């Protein structure tokens, strides 16, 4: 059994493949700070010999409040990303929560995403469809594996046929998550065997960052989803838990032994 | 320790008083059977004793594919509405899923509700405020009741003072869901004791609607959020569970021998 | 469909039936309190007509260290009981945890109770089928209910065919119980229609307590397995969670307006 | 933080050290199957260098009936055990029940295995104790991993300070296992870090035996806890789920990959 590809470009997603970092941010503060987010991802790609998509959110339609930090704006936040793209040689990713910023974002970036809790909003999958751009599928904390085909469907329905699907973990009784490792394989099957990354950072909602991301990889995956940032202590904010930066070369090394060396396997079947 | 009233209209839901059965039926069809889904309930109501308010959704934001049967629309699905309410001498709930349709609705509807999936969506939940016309909000089955509290805050401050919590169950591995009866509680103290009403059908995904009902109402709640259809075998496709219309008085006939028989209680302290 | 009938002596535990208060104490300390113990229990079971047995353990095969207080022990243990016995004119139930204590303890007790940890030990299954007299089954938190009636049938098999079935809820995450108002009808059913009683301290791990118990009786069941103890704040150590004894009446008031009020319902079926 | 090391003679389990595999069997049938089981897994061990501990139960005080196969029995099944040992030059491990077994069993194996569902048995965790011989303690799905340092006290306490810990999974609702990767890390913390090994095998209750236990290894584990059978199909009876013996090779040799090549990595911090 082949597995699919989704190239975004001149990258190619795929499940054998060597795996594709989705690496970035979360939110999109300002330049001197963003730019310096890729500045470290840019330069350890290359250095390590890795994939890389950068991501920031131009967005937050939701927090802690109501007189809280939008964003960058739907507007200002395509703007940001023109400039790094060029600057850098390398493709964004950013999530869209109503169906007009679909169509907006689909000529600025390569790779769009879709916000777990909107993961079955038909208006907006029909919507963000059209486009046809590459898109990333968070899958929510609270559906099965097996369902994610039905969710892929709809989409190849409306058109758009190069999809991602995302593991972010499963809810495990109150406030908790919880990673089903077996999930990944389920998850190839019923999406006729599409590209599937692990989100670790948006896994743990921390010094467990890495060993959790290492049993992810061991299992095969199309790629990880990550995000850093300078100083993970002040800036300690709620949403997911990003890296500390500066451990981005350390920790990716670990990730490429795993990937290749685990890329590089006589197909197993312990079926029988 | 008093509760919280949010008096929509000459009705009063609060936890203390009579439950307020905001029974209806789910996807709005046709007129023939949408207002005959009334005459049941309408009637059953008044000649047992108990405050109603239909509900009925004029659309579906979300199913199982693209090329399926959005709704009414936003615009028919209002004019809808529109006849009902004069023809029975009682109020409506639906659901809104996009900052539009929010005050559209708001003047045809006495009572707004904002869907489980999107409980999160600040620019709604911002959006919805406006309006300040009665606010049931559904309780995702991903989210820890102590976390409703912030939810009726980033309300309150939009605007909106007057919420309503709705319970449909929690979580419980893959594709399953159970009832935590202690949420309703916990559901309480945090929302200023606003009004906590348990939706069964719609925490049921069956002879267990029943059961299940009862073991809620026993626990002391502002109301019930059900559903009934004709014929529950044909229609019999998928979303909530639905109870056998025919069977509405005997069951709630069984509700108010709990609601009654329990709102009136020497409040009891087991806590020391 | 008819409930199936356990009696414990001129006690008839059933589904149908009035619930039968499983009241008691956790372990068993001194007389001085024990005897006092049943005094309320006793004296406000016949004030409000109540079926009781008395409910105490004589050991903790297990707790928090190895230099604790095992308890009386399986031979001072069952002298304890006999007194009270002849002096209230009450059953005693208690748990058994070697094959031998079974035979000893059926002699003096009315009902033997199963140790949900040991839920699945043939070698004492098996052992404490010989002596044939009325057994209780603990449902372990990470059993499935369906999977009761095989629990039910390895004990027929043995001899025993008088059992009865005790939920004290489900895992909910890690450390964390939460309970399956569903589970009792699921439970019925593959137990040739045994009785289902309800462990309500023991699925609270408190003004809960009450509210918890409340929604179980709603749902119809055999009866009620509950400890208490005069002060719930000093000897307030771990394990279950105990009743504010003075509280008994008026607790015991609410489910007899349950029990009662719900036993006695024209059978419903929301099915069709 | 250095690791503890709980050395079961020539063998040293630690959990910075190379992965030791406690490879085996389920139950113990006959010796033609027995020492042939032994047999390739012995020989794949040494050719591949890999510790080994051959495993497999006397006796099973559980199943799904009475008139079912208890086993060799306490007696013959020690008999069994003997022979192999000699015969090939590797250690035994086997789980025990009641509290005699322990001194018995601990003059003839080098590891013993104490039972999840009588993980909190005081009686004989104090019983098994006094052998003061290397004890693997099996992890409840029912209890989270903090809670571990307690049961590692009492034994201490009793005696034996040289424990190990086994993950069998987690409950993750009705009838359902998954693995929470990050248990074992939490579960080296309050183990004044003892060895920490992930039973697969009886963590899937297939073709998943393998990516499961490629993640558990990339975490860094003492070891592995692994069940195989020659033929997996018509034996394919319940209770965990064995490896189809014959890809023990294949399989072990991708564990390698894993151990060695994630033992030796510069220690991580994503803490800061």
């Amino acid at each position: 059994m082949k597995q699919k590809v989704v190239s975004i470009g001149d990258i190619n997603v795929a499940n054998d493949l060597p795996f594709v970092l989705f690496g970035g941010m979360n939110v999109l503060e300002s330049r001197d700070l963003a730019m310096r987010i890729c500045e470290h991802y840019v330069t350890v790609t290359q250095k390590l010999g890795i994939p890389y998509v950068f991501k920031a959110s131009f967005d937050k339609a939701n927090r802690s409040s109501i007189h809280s930090y939008r964003g960058p704006g739907l507007e200002e936040g395509m703007k940001i990303f023109q400039e790094l793209k060029q600057t850098f040689g390398v493709k964004i990713i950013t999530d869209v929560h109503e169906p007009s910023q679909a169509q907006p974002v689909a000529d600025v970036v390569d790779v769009i995403q879709l916000p777990a809790f909107l993961a079955r909003q038909t208006d907006l999958v029909e919507a963000m469809a059209k486009t046809g751009a590459v898109i990333n599928v968070k899958k929510p904390q609270f559906v099965s594996p097996g369902q994610m085909g039905n969710i892929v469907d709809k989409f190849k329905e409306g058109g758009n046929e190069k999809v991602i699907l995302c593991d972010r973990g499963a809810n495990f009784g109150y406030d908790n998550l919880v990673v089903d490792m077996l999930g990944f394989s389920i998850m190839k099957k019923v999406s006729g065997n599409s590209p599937v990354i692990f989100d670790v950072t948006h896994a743990l909602q921390r010094a467990q960052v890495a060993e959790l991301a290492r049993a992810g990889m061991a299992v095969g995956l199309a790629g990880l989803f990550i995000e850093a940032h300078p100083d993970p202590e002040h800036a300690k904010c709620d949403g997911p838990s990003a890296l500390p930066l500066a451990k981005l070369e350390p920790f990716l090394k670990q990730m490429k032994a795993i990937d290749d060396l685990v890329k590089g396997f006589e197909e197993l079947d312990t079926s029988k």
